[PDB]
């Protein structure tokens, strides 16, 4: 039983609420697809579900694309629509930015960074899993506090 293991684990969690959610945007890219719904409308539609959910005590989901700019935040909607290249945490980590050159890399993978909990504002150290939904260009994440 080795570190790695340990860590696996851990993290095998939230890449499964990741995948999970990431079913609404394979959802509403069908219907694009087929021409049932414009890519802007089945776009709108994904991420408004995606907004409201939830697991845990309050652990939610974020889409950001590759420029990067975010596209649905819950916690921090006056993000929405920003370039969130100049973004980086109290260790100078460049959140966005880091996480576009791994799904870029590797497709999806993990990633620990400082952000405010919901509802405050001291940032805390969060361990995130982010994937590439290919189609859109867009990353879904989302990740658990070190408390």
């Amino acid at each position: 039983q080795t570190h790695e293991d340990l860590y696996r684990a851990k993290s095998e969690k939230t890449m499964h609420v990741v995948q999970t959610a990431s079913g609404i945007l394979t959802f509403y890219q069908g219907l694009e697809a087929a021409g049932s719904m414009t890519r802007e409308a089945a776009q709108q539609q994904a991420l408004k579900e995606i907004k409201g959910l939830r697991y845990s005590q309050n652990d939610y989901f974020w889409i950001n694309d590759l420029r990067p700019v975010m596209i649905m935040h819950p916690t921090n909607p006056k993000l929405e629509g920003q370039d969130i290249s100049t973004i980086k945490d109290p260790d100078g980590f460049a959140v966005f930015n880091e996480m576009v050159a791994l799904v870029k890399s590797k497709g999806a993978g993990m990633v620990n960074y400082r952000w405010p909990k919901p509802g405050a504002s001291e940032p805390v150290k969060k361990t995130s899993y982010v994937q590439l939904f290919q189609p859109w260009g867009w990353i879904l994440g989302s990740g658990v506090y070190v408390d």
